[PDB]
């Protein structure tokens, strides 16, 4: 009856999960000849042996990452006997990353993917990887840098990898290499050697690598000025690139040259790169270059271009004007221009991008833009996303609802300096479907005159501002508005009524008023025929309902409401009246993180369509009022993180549709079949983790949990005992509780 892979857990997909279990050896675990995938991430296995994997002879995939880290954390050296991995003749994937080994173990020729990253291997020679002729992917990053230091550098002897006749992917970052290793296999398709000390590159460093698809050589000549992490200052003032370096790479699709101290672009570098789809030139000194270079003239296939964090070569500079060669980038889909810095976004700034047929995404964060003629973005062919967040725009020139993914025309103006919204700032932006103005300082009585041009806007995020919301005409100029986020609206400083506008928003489906400053003149009714989701989290619904009749019907006029979030409202009680006067259409109610101690369960009949009820984080001390009533449609009940010590028999019994019950993080000493009846065997999840279960020998609860074992999350090791003393904090399977 016990889970077959105790103390580990079956993730049905053949994956035996033994991650994070403090194990010091490979578990031996009802046969194991059918397990093909084993994960042992972040245990404490420091020694591997000849017979450790004999019972796992059919493993295909094996992850031993982080068992014995170098330093690392807060010293460790892993020993590995000769035949250890030879036991697994069909092993295809092995991860030995983050382990203190100095030499690569002997390995079965069936291997295809191998990781040796973050180890202490400093030398790769021919003996290192015999005879891995089926190997396709090899990673060995980070064996010699600040987080994992070596004295010297890692050394890849010439031709050492030629025995890997099938190698397609090779990564050797952060290894202090001073040159690209010699005589690499011609089969290579991906080569990453970023963040070493390769200050010079030529056609001599990429010899016969004619099948290269992606090449990453960035971070080899760094400017360490203002670097978040320890950096090694390049000798030269720029990476040395011979102009014919990349010429023979006719299949190059991705090239990365970031953080290379480049000061000039040369058309030569790209002359052979004609399949080039992705190019990263970020963190260089190409400000001036991109204002005038001819380099982009033939980059006709380029889809993605990163120009972010490019600095100025000379203090004397002209206002940003992208080069005319940019007009040739007809395949361009995404352009990243974060962190370049320019005060001014005008009709010439991005002019040469305007006619590009496929340009959908424009990153413009962190540029300190304080003058923006946003109307230019109404003249582009195919824009879907423009990100102007984190700038200094303050007006016209002279979790989140913003999803919105991929499909809608979206602009992000969050984290700017907007104090007042003027309609003129939106001229020519009438196709916009999603807009964010969150985290500005908008202090304004909104009244239907702010957003006139936005006739198509569907999603509006105005969270974290300072809006007056008493005007019933608010947002009346947005006829297609479906989702509106006004969470975290404050009022640091007596007419109309707060939220009166809701009933006039004919298309509104989703509304957030969460965490709002709410004063005495709130509308006593929210009214709508269209709202299906209301988030009223973090307000004072407790004090409001304490007023008596006044707000007794606050949510009732929301006809058709399906989901209501009243979490964090400092509710201590919930009269039947308050429940009966929520809209009868309600399917989901969240009362998470309140102070409810008692809840008459039979009163759920006042909510006939309820399917999901969240009472987590309150202080129900027992499930005992109390029973789920005939004939509730409740499918899921979360009563986790309360202080439930007991449940009345038959509590869940009448809940014919019940599928999920979370009972975790309570103070239960047992879990009892009598609480449920036959309902227990239709449950899809039964969560009983973090309860002080009493692990006595006679303990009835084991039988129940084993019966529904497939349905209890973390059953194998994650369900612990509170008692007795020797089993405190230990798995309920640490001993055999069935023996009595
Ligand atoms: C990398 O090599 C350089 C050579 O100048 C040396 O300063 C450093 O010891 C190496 N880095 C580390 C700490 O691994
Ligand atoms: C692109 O190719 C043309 C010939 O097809 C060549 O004349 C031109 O100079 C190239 N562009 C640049 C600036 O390298
Ligand atoms: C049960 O509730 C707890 C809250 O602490 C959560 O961590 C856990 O993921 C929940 N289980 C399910 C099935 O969501």
């Amino acid at each position: 009856t016990l889970p077959a892979f105790l103390p580990c857990e079956l993730k049905p997909h053949g994956l035996v999960d033994c991650n994070w279990l403090f194990l010091k050896s490979v578990p031996r675990f009802a046969s194991c000849s059918n397990i093909t995938r084993l994960s042992l991430i972040s245990n404490r296995i420091h020694h591997l042996h000849n017979s450790d994997f004999v019972h796992l002879s059919n493993l295909r995939q094996l992850n031993l990452k982080w068992n014995c880290p170098p330093t690392g954390l807060s010293s460790c050296h892993m020993t590995i006997e000769p035949r250890t991995f030879l036991a697994m003749r069909t092993l295809e994937e092995l991860n030995l990353s983050y382990n203190g080994i100095t030499t690569v173990p002997r390995l079965p020729s069936s291997l295809v993917n191998l990781s040796l990253s973050h180890t202490n291997i400093l030398v790769l020679d021919a003996n290192s990887l015999a005879g891995l002729y089926s190997l396709r992917v090899l990673f060995m990053d980070g064996n010699c840098y600040y987080k994992n230091p070596c004295t010297g550098a890692v050394k890849v002897t010439p031709g050492a990898l030629l025995g890997l006749s099938q190698l397609t992917h090779l990564s050797l970052k952060y290894n202090n290499l001073t040159k690209v290793p010699r005589q690499l296999p011609p089969s290579l398709e991906y080569l990453l050697v970023s963040y070493n000390l390769i200050v010079k590159l030529g056609p001599e460093d990429l010899a016969q690598l004619t099948s290269l698809r992606v090449l990453d050589v960035g971070g080899n000549c760094r400017r360490c000025d203002h670097a978040p992490n320890p950096c090694i200052e390049c000798g030269q003032k720029s990476l040395h690139l011979h102009p014919e370096t990349f010429h023979h790479l006719s299949h190059l699709e991705g090239l990365v040259l970031k953080d290379s101290s480049l000061h000039t672009l040369n058309s030569s570098w790209f002359q052979g790169l004609v399949q080039l789809s992705v190019l990263d030139l970020s963190e260089n000194f190409l400000y001036e270059s991109i204002t005038h270079t001819n380099a982009f003239q033939n980059l006709t296939r380029l889809r993605k271009l990163n120009l972010s964090f490019n600095y100025r070569k000379k203090v004397s500079f002209a206002r940003l004007h992208l080069a005319s060669s940019f007009k040739n980038l007809v395949s361009l889909q995404e352009l990243n221009m974060n962190g370049i810095f320019f005060r001014l976004l005008n009709k010439y700034t991005l002019r040469w991008l305007a006619d590009l047929p496929k340009l959908h995404t424009l990153h413009l964060q962190m540029n300190f833009i304080n003058q923006a003629q946003l109307s230019i973005f109404g003249t582009f062919r195919a824009l879907r996303f423009v990100d102007l967040s984190d700038n200094r725009i303050s007006g016209p020139s002279t979790n989140f609802m913003d999803r919105c993914k991929n499909f809608k025309f979206t602009m992000d103006l969050s984290r700017n300096n907007l104090v007042t919204i003027k309609p003129e700032m939106f001229v020519q932006l009438s196709r916009l479907q999603c807009l964010s103005l969150s985290h500005n300082s908008i202090a304004q009585a909104v009244n239907g005159s702010q957003f006139l041009p936005l006739t198509n806007l569907q999603v509006l995020d105005l969270s974290h501002n300072k809006l007056d919301l008493y005007h019933w005409k608010s947002f009346s100029e947005l006829p297609q508005l479906q989702a509106l986020d006004l969470s975290y609206n404050s009022q640091p400083f007596g007419i109309g009524h707060q939220f009166s506008f809701v009933t006039h928003l004919s298309m509104l489906q989703s509304l957030s008023l969460a965490h709002n400053d709410i004063h005495t003149r709130v509308s006593s009714h929210l009214n709508s025929n269209s709202v299906r989701f209301l988030d009223f989290s973090g307000n004072g619904m407790g004090r409001m309902w304490d007023e008596g009749g006044l707000y007794l019907h606050f949510f009732q006029g929301l006809s058709g409401l399906l989901k209501l979030d009243l979490s964090q409202n400092n509710l201590h009680i919930l009269r039947p009246q308050n429940l009966d006067n929520l809209p009868k259409s309600l399917k989901l109610l969240s009362l998470r993180d309140n102070y409810l101690s008692f809840f008459n369960w039979t009163s759920l009949s006042f909510l006939p369509n309820l399917e999901v009820l969240d009472l987590a984080g309150n202080q129900l001390k027992a499930l005992t009022q109390g029973t789920l009533p005939n004939g509730t449609l409740l499918q899921k009940l979360d009563v986790s993180s309360n202080s439930i010590v007991s449940v009345v028999p038959a509590f869940f019994a009448l809940a014919v549709e019940l599928k999920e019950v979370n009972l975790s993080h309570n103070i239960l000493k047992t879990v009892d079949r009598s609480w449920f009846g036959p309902i227990v065997m239709q449950l899809t999840v039964l969560d009983v983790r973090s309860n002080p279960l009493h692990c006595a020998c006679g303990a009835a609860f084991v039988d129940l949990l084993l019966e529904v074992q497939t349905k209890v999350p973390g059953l194998a090791n994650g369900v612990k005992c509170g008692s007795p003393g020797q089993l405190q904090g230990r798995s309920i399977f640490a001993q055999d509780l069935r023996l009595c």
